[PDB]
């Protein structure tokens, strides 16, 4: 069922992806690299005192604070959902090998008994209504770009000036490029305007992953993570093998002279992709206005900020179902890309823009280095983009693609299993739009709060409530998938966008509260994804610009966890045992240094201004801007702080671009 073409780096098709500059050439050739991360300034993730600390703390906390999750996956009591062994990784050292990304997910979906298109006309109307509501009366805004982000294929530039020039040129030439693609001239569109080529595969660390302590043996067991070899990836699983990657860290002693304590493992590695910036810029210019619409008009379903903001919605429900989606991005259906494109064309969107959008979701992928002596291969032919990878992480609208799929998937689940009496309200496009508009505003007896693959489904009092309880029971049983679209189950320890839903004895949403996840505090403080990058002079370009600032927002973020104080005291005690120093004093010093450094970056901040005008969100984002890519949005951050992390193309250039894309 068609193997994807593959080209080695030596091939002209792969050579054309990398411009004639040092950075692009280094990116093409970059071999497998590993090493301890600089967790904090002057501290390596593999420092013997740090690993001794992690061993003592993970063991103590698991012992004293066992998980309090009921038969229905509801968190109660201590607010703990698993053991604390997830911190036991040699950060910066990955599992070997990392996966080869699947060129086609069609067989994967078919074998999982998932649909190859909308099942019924109702579902087809609902997916199409989502497009009409999301993409209709949009307002132009400046195109914001993350500082220090790469332009990837073909230039691999990290320079803001160059990135602004590339983006402005892309908005000027997107029409000409899209029209070339409509003529099947993909090579011309790429050669002339750098729109096409491929996604560049970067493997990112998932710093904490499941580890269990076997009581029988007293030995730790790391969660097996299945990886596809090259053959499996190019054949969509028809040939080759899917096997467990090796998380064994013993190798670090032999290879690097690093002492590996018992029960410490190599990190899980996830595929991440970087899009060709010239293709992403015209997509982002439409994606940002879409987010502004859904986060304003449909704020109920889509705009999530604080634990109390979430709580106010959930408390009004009679039933709250916390769902889980298995491997969202890899299962994301190409038929949805095609349905979205078809509907945008029906709405009157510029065909050239729709073509650029369609192409961004069929693009080839350049595999860097999954393991030593592996990679440097282009999957798919850039002359005719035809891949079915699912959802590419670096596509300009990935969040919206996952949100569109999932919001409708959950609504369909509620209709099928709980609310057949609402089917008569979805007869045609106008009625599908009116119903969805009402549902997304939280005006129906069936409700939801969602973001991509994370959601909480609600039922108020009414006819659907009884069905709601049967659906929850079906999820608990776990024998039948409630959706024809994706693999849905209930979350083991219900949470929404980082906040755990803490139930009491009643196990009802009315008396349940949202609390910060204490395990996430530990993940962020002791297992960061990236090092401090102390050699990157411009802090705003770092993955962790101001790590010290997270101490100032900690109480606001995690203070509501039942065991907050217990954890901080356990940290203090264990850090004293390991370093002979006060962790609290160490973090207070880092907080002071980073507060002072911050004023250099904020125009409104005087030489020693302090954090007085900054919110807890501002502080969490300055310590971890990745939270701005999965948890929060631009509007949640103070304007003077957003400017530290992002730069924009003028609204004058985007306004002119948007006028040419949009209907009448
Ligand atoms: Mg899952
Ligand atoms: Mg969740």
């Amino acid at each position: 069922p068609r193997r994807a073409p593959a080209f080695p780096l030596s091939d002209i098709k792969a050579q054309m992806l990398f411009a004639n500059n040092i950075k692009a050439q280094q990116a093409s050739k970059r071999s497998f690299k590993e090493g301890a991360i600089e967790t904090y300034e002057g501290l390596l993730s593999v420092d013997p005192r740090f690993l001794s600390f992690k061993n003592e703390l993970s063991r103590y906390l698991t012992d004293h604070f066992p998980a309090n999750v009921d038969e229905y996956g509801r968190v109660y009591g201590n607010g703990v959902r698993t053991n604390f062994f997830g911190m036991r990784h040699m950060n910066g050292f990955p599992m070997i090998p990392a996966t080869w990304p699947l060129a086609s997910n069609l067989k994967k979906r078919a074998d999982a008994d998932l649909a190859d298109g909308p099942v019924s006309e109702r579902d087809n109307l609902l997916f199409r209504a989502a497009v009409r509501l999301m993409f209709s009366d949009l307002e132009p805004v400046p195109l914001k770009i993350r500082k220090g982000s790469s332009t990837c294929i073909p230039y691999f530039s990290n320079d803001m000036g160059t990135k602004i020039e590339i983006a402005e040129r892309a908005l000027e030439k997107a029409e000409e490029a899209g029209n070339l693609m409509l003529q099947g001239k993909f090579d011309d569109a790429y050669q002339l305007h750098q729109m096409g080529g491929a996604y560049y595969v970067v493997y990112r660390a998932q710093s904490t992953d499941a580890i269990t302590l076997d009581p029988k043996t007293g030995k730790f067991v790391s969660k097996d993570r299945m990886v596809a070899d090259f053959e499996y990836a190019v054949t969509g699983g028809e040939q080759g093998s899917l096997f467990a990657a090796s998380k064994d860290a013993s190798r670090l002693k032999e290879q690097y002279g690093i002492d590996v304590p018992d029960g410490f493992f190599c990190e899980r590695r996830r595929t991440a992709m970087g899009g060709p910036f010239a293709l992403n810029a015209p997509i982002m210019a439409v994606a940002q206005p879409v987010r502004n619409k859904i986060y304003s008009k449909y704020a109920y379903t889509f705009h999530h900020t604080t634990r109390l903001n979430k709580e106010e919605k959930v408390k009004e429900w009679s039933l709250c179902v916390a769902t889980d989606v298995s491997d969202h991005d890899t299962f994301w259906p190409g038929w949805l890309r095609d349905l979205i494109c078809d509907e945008l064309l029906n709405m009157g969107y510029a065909p050239w823009w729709v073509k650029l959008f369609e192409t961004s979701l069929k693009l080839p992928v350049y595999v860097g280095a999954p393991a030593p002596e592996q990679g440097h291969t282009l999957l798919g032919d850039p002359s005719n983009p035809d891949l079915e990878v699912g959802l590419s992480s670096g596509q300009g609208a990935t969040d919206l693609m996952g949100t569109l799929l999932m919001s409708i998937t959950y609504l369909v689940m509620q209709l099928d299993h709980t609310a057949p009496h609402l089917n008569s309200r979805i007869k045609d496009m106008p009625s599908a739009c009116r119903f969805l508009d009402s549902y997304w505003q939280g005006h129906e007896e069936i409700r939801q709060i969602s973001k991509s693959d994370d959601a909480m489904l609600g039922w108020t009092k009414g006819r659907a409530l009884v069905g709601g309880h049967r659906l929850f029971e079906m999820l608990k049983e776990g024998k039948v998938n409630p959706s024809p679209y994706m693999k849905i189950s209930y979350e083991h320890g219900g949470a929404f966008l980082g906040d755990i839903l803490l139930y009491d004895s009643r196990r009802e949403p009315g008396s349940a509260i949202f609390v910060g996840n204490i395990n996430s505090m530990l993940n962020n403080q002791f297992s960061p994804e990236y090092g401090v990058q102390s050699g990157v002079r411009d802090r705003s370009k770092r993955k962790r610009p101001f790590p010290g600032l997270a101490w100032a927002s900690m109480k606001d973020t995690y203070g509501a966890c039942p065991i907050y104080s217990d954890v901080l005291e356990a940290i203090e005690r264990c850090w004293w045992n390991a370093f002979g120093e006060s962790y609290r004093a160490y973090r207070e010093d880092m907080l002071k240094r980073d507060t002072l450094e911050l004023s250099r970056y904020v125009a409104s901040m005087a030489r020693q201004a302090g954090l007085a005008e900054l919110t807890p969100i501002d502080l969490e984002v300055l310590a971890d801007p990745n939270k701005l890519q999965y948890k929060w949005t631009q509007a949640d951050v103070s304007a003077n702080i957003h400017e530290v992390l992002m730069h924009g193309v003028s609204v004058e250039k985007t306004e002119r671009f948007l006028r040419s894309v949009m209907p009448r």
